[PDB]
């Protein structure tokens, strides 16, 4: 997160840190917590994930110096990637992960809710972006969990930012005309939560950008709301 502050702890206690295992243990990318096996992140974070085996998920953490090799944490079960997807630029940049057990909820970690179709309408003006990503283009994995207040920016006016590509109802931005605050390396599959009447909810998951923080280049956000009948489908037991 670029021109963000530090998180108190407990705050956003859907956000999870995913690690892959190879070569060695990293933090690949964020995730939210939206069921108790059920994880919600982007599909272009699995790039050469072969198997469900390599990763941990993380919950209840503010910072990164919390995990060690004694630290619990869920195992995956599945990846489930949108059959759609192929890279992050052209959408669909959505996967879950099936946790092999299941999440006790707890002040520290607890699922965010779904937006609702209806209140598409609704205009969210209280966003926020987390994540342990860099914070300039050119950095590494920050250790205490970052966040950023970010306003939306309307699909037309983000198509105007981005010419070589297709802004799709099935993104969603959000920036600073002037730059200095957005997501980063690191960031991608972490939420885009907005707070409206009381509830937060997961409106977007930090899928892609030109570069971090740039003048008139807002980040670029799976819209959640437009997978929810997928979302529903996939998890349901077969």
């Amino acid at each position: 997160i670029v021109g963000g502050t530090a998180s108190v702890r407990g705050e956003w206690p859907w956000q999870v840190t995913l690690h892959t295992t190879s070569p060695t243990q990293r933090h690949l990318c964020g995730g939210s917590i939206i069921g108790n096996q059920w994880i919600l992140t982007a599909a272009h974070c699995f790039y050469g994930v072969e198997s469900p085996k390599i990763l941990r998920v993380y919950s209840g953490i503010l910072n990164q110096s919390e995990i060690k090799e004694d630290t619990s944490f869920f195992g995956v079960q599945e990846i489930i990637i949108h059959d759609q997807y192929k890279m992050a630029e052209s959408g669909y940049d959505i996967a879950l992960l099936k946790l092999e057990t299941t999440v006790n909820y707890t002040d520290s970690q607890r699922p965010i809710s779904l937006p609702s179709k209806g209140e598409r309408n609704v205009i969210y003006t209280d966003c926020w972006v987390t994540g342990w990503g860099y914070r300039k283009l050119r950095d590494k994995i920050q250790n205490t969990l970052q966040k950023a207040k970010i306003p939306l920016v309307t699909n037309e006016e983000c198509q105007k930012r981005y010419r070589g590509h297709k802004i799709t109802h099935k993104m969603i931005c959000a920036g600073y005309r002037e730059g200095g605050k957005d997501a980063c390396k690191g960031d991608s599959g972490g939420p885009l939560s907005c707070k409206h009447n009381e509830v937060w909810h997961l409106v977007g998951i930090t899928s892609w950008g030109e570069g971090c923080a740039q003048r008139e280049r807002p980040g670029v956000y799976t819209n959640v709301v437009e997978y929810v009948d997928w979302i529903l489908e996939k998890t349901q037991a077969v």
